[PDB]
């Protein structure tokens, strides 16, 4: 069960969502990020280190944007078979945490764009607008983020998050 603090990290952004990994780091899926912008969260691009590959986008800000938060461990995906929760927020305000059995990390071609992804099977579906939602799992009693939601099969039973390489 994700604590409220962790839910508060999921942030509407562009055509989807992003996730505050720490006071300084914000991750999302590349194709939700709006283009031609010069100011993210009021910070000029000159003051943000932005890395973008395989549909995984990371902003490192120059200042503490969410000082309230602790820093979480970001991982390049999760161990195969691990059960993650996708922390979906809907525009309604409704919170839809989806449990997922994670498969293998693999590069994929999804509607053209190259995706450094990890597939997962849902164990209530994802919809257009949910991308950027974080994939998280617990380890001991720390929470870890391992990717951002990026796509799902036509069935909707299989989902893919992008991961950092």
């Amino acid at each position: 069960h994700a604590p409220p603090t962790l839910w508060s990290r999921v942030t509407k952004f562009g055509s989807g969502w992003g996730f505050w990994v720490s006071p300084t780091v914000f991750i999302t899926t590349t194709h939700v990020v709006p283009t031609g912008v010069k100011e993210f969260f009021g910070e000029p691009l000159s003051s943000i280190a932005i890395h973008q590959a395989g549909e995984f986008t990371q902003f490192r800000f120059s200042k503490k944007m969410r000082p309230d938060l602790t820093g979480m461990v970001l991982e390049e995906g999760c161990p195969e078979g691990t059960v993650c929760s996708v922390l979906i927020k809907r525009d309604s305000g409704e919170l839809l945490p989806l449990a997922v059995r994670m498969g293998a990390i693999a590069s994929m071609r999804i509607q053209g764009r190259l995706v450094h992804g990890q597939s997962g099977m849902l164990l209530l579906g994802t919809i257009p607008g949910d991308c950027g939602a974080p994939y998280v799992h617990k380890r001991g009693n720390d929470w870890v983020v391992c990717g951002v939601h990026a796509a799902a099969t036509k069935s909707g039973n299989t989902v893919v998050c992008a991961v950092q390489a």
